[PDB]
């Protein structure tokens, strides 16, 4: 009986640019993360304000349900280690830098 596990993830993406190099992108995510953790903002509000992924920014960063092989492998690796409520440290993918949360898992 072969299993298929879907994950429910959310994230905030920042891409480097000429205004924002890689160091500035990572440190900005650290500042967002500490704002979420200190109740200055919610994860969803920050996703809406800052996330540079237009496929999810307006849905509070929500990625829906998916088998995790759809994700960049660095994103997938980080997702694997996360407990309920926990936000990742900033994670680099081919897309830029991410804050990641694992919301749930299920079998389909």
């Amino acid at each position: 009986a072969i299993s298929v596990t879907e994950v429910h993830a959310r994230h905030i993406l920042l891409k480097p640019s000429p205004i924002m190099n890689d160091q500035q992108a990572r440190l900005k995510l650290e500042e967002i993360a500490a704002d979420i953790k200190s109740g200055k903002t919610t994860f969803a509000a920050a996703a809406k304000e800052y996330s540079q992924d237009p496929g999810s920014a307006n849905q509070g960063g929500d990625l829906g349900w998916a088998t995790p092989d759809i994700f960049d492998p660095a994103f997938r690796d980080a997702l694997t280690k996360l407990h309920k409520g926990q936000i990742s440290a900033p994670v680099h993918s081919s897309f830029g830098w991410h804050l990641i949360e694992l919301l749930d898992t299920r079998k389909v």
